[PDB]
């Protein structure tokens, strides 16, 4: 598939790079780690954990056929971080600005 090759390629290079260098963005670059944060119900409320790492890996490991699989996991991360913290927490604030930029960004994702 071209076009889904093409998307992913746009994904990797162009949306993971944008969010990766923003300042926002270092909590988002492993898994969180639930001993150092000291969250000992975090891995039992996030059903399906993900981060940019885990995105970044998938996407050298050509483990999406289609860019909707990967879309899917960068909102499954937000998703995350607004489901296990609250309004008005520095990460939710973080968040947000980083999921702006991601929203900004997959708009301008080749279509075709
Ligand atoms: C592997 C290292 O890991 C962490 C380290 C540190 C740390 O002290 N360093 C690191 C940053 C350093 N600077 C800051 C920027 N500067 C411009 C350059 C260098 C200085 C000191 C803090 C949090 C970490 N790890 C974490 N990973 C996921 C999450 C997470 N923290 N946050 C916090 C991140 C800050 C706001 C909250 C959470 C906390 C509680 C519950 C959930 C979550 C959550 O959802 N996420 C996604
Ligand atoms: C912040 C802007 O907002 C969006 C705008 C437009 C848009 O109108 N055009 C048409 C005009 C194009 N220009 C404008 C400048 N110029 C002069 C030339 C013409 C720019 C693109 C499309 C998607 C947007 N924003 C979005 N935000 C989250 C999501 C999202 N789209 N997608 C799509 C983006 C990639 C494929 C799907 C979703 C769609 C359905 C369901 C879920 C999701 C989803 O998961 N996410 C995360």
């Amino acid at each position: 598939g071209a076009a889904s090759t093409n998307q992913l390629q746009y994904l990797q290079k162009v949306v993971l790079k944008d969010l990766w260098k923003h300042s926002f963005s270092w909590p988002f670059q492993r898994p969180v780690d639930a001993v150092k944060l000291q969250l000992p119900d975090y891995y039992t409320i996030i059903k399906n954990p993900m981060d940019l790492n885990t995105i970044k890996k998938r996407l050298e490991n050509k483990y999406y056929a289609k860019a909707s699989e990967c879309i899917e996991d960068f909102n499954t991360m937000f998703s995350n971080c607004y489901l296990y913290n609250k309004p008005g927490d520095d990460i939710v604030l973080m968040a947000q600005a980083l999921e702006k930029l991601f929203m900004q960004k997959l708009s301008q994702m080749p279509q075709e």
